[PDB]
């Protein structure tokens, strides 16, 4: 895909008309998604690691495509899912997420920050270590019951939020755009051969939960990390889980 480099840490790829995968490297690359709906709306699935990077994305979208009423959906509680929530909060952008995400952020958020910082103590990681210490951890503001999921419409277009079972973290959910056959899978989907960090993972249910995603009719599937968006990401994920 053509790559728009907003800055040194931020890349944007228009993978389908009006669907943008945002890759923020901080220092690892993590993905979020902006889908423009009509002329007035936009849905943001996940955020970049930081409020400042999230602001850069919001400003770029607004300037390129007209000011949008944004809605965000957090697909987990980690810094790569919601690290930019404060940028949304200060713009009064609704942040949708599950009650499990709220509980996990409250109970595990600071502990996970320390784990993240512990990986950034080496030479060359100084600027990331510093900012990861100070990123404000802000939870969702419009909360649904995890196992119920959530269905809503934005400008007449339906959006579906589905919990398939515990995967990478007990709260991971996927977001499906039926009118576009786009599935944001997030951190439950893997590019390459590894699982990633397993501190919060349920290795007993992860594969069977991802197998449920086979029922979505997909043209594009967004994983949490990595630049690969074909629906075969789902099978790759299944192939690497036990
Ligand atoms: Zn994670
Ligand atoms: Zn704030
Ligand atoms: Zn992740």
């Amino acid at each position: 895909y053509p790559v728009i480099r907003l800055n040194d840490e931020l890349e944007v790829r228009e993978i389908l008309p009006n669907a943008f995968v945002i890759t923020h490297k901080f220092p690892w690359g993590g993905n979020s998604l902006v889908v423009l709906i009509g002329e007035k709306y936009a849905v943001f699935v996940d955020t970049p690691y930081t409020p400042e990077a999230t602001e850069n994305v919001l400003d770029w979208i607004n300037k390129q495509y007209g000011n949008r009423q944004f809605i965000e959906i957090n697909t987990g509680y980690h810094v790569d899912n919601l690290g930019g929530n404060d940028a949304l909060l200060h713009r009064n952008i609704p942040i949708i997420g599950s009650d499990k995400t709220v509980s996990l952020l409250r109970e595990r958020g600071e502990a996970t920050r320390q784990l993240t910082m512990g990986w950034l103590e080496g030479p060359g990681n100084e600027k990331f270590l510093k900012r990861h210490e100070t990123i404000p951890y802000v939870g969702p503001s419009q909360i649904f019951q995890l196992t119920e999921g959530y269905h809503f419409t934005v400008g007449d277009e339906p959006i579906e939020v589905f919990f398939p079972g515990e995967t990478h973290a007990p709260d991971n959910i996927v977001v499906y755009f039926p009118e576009r056959k786009i599935l944001f899978g997030g951190c439950m989907l893997r590019v390459g051969n590894g699982t990633g960090n397993r501190a919060d993972a349920n290795m007993d249910t992860w594969k069977s939960s991802v197998e449920r995603l086979r029922d979505f009719d997909c043209v594009a599937v967004i994983p949490g990390h990595g630049i690969r968006f074909d629906p075969g990401v789902i099978e790759n994920t299944i192939s690497v889980l036990p």
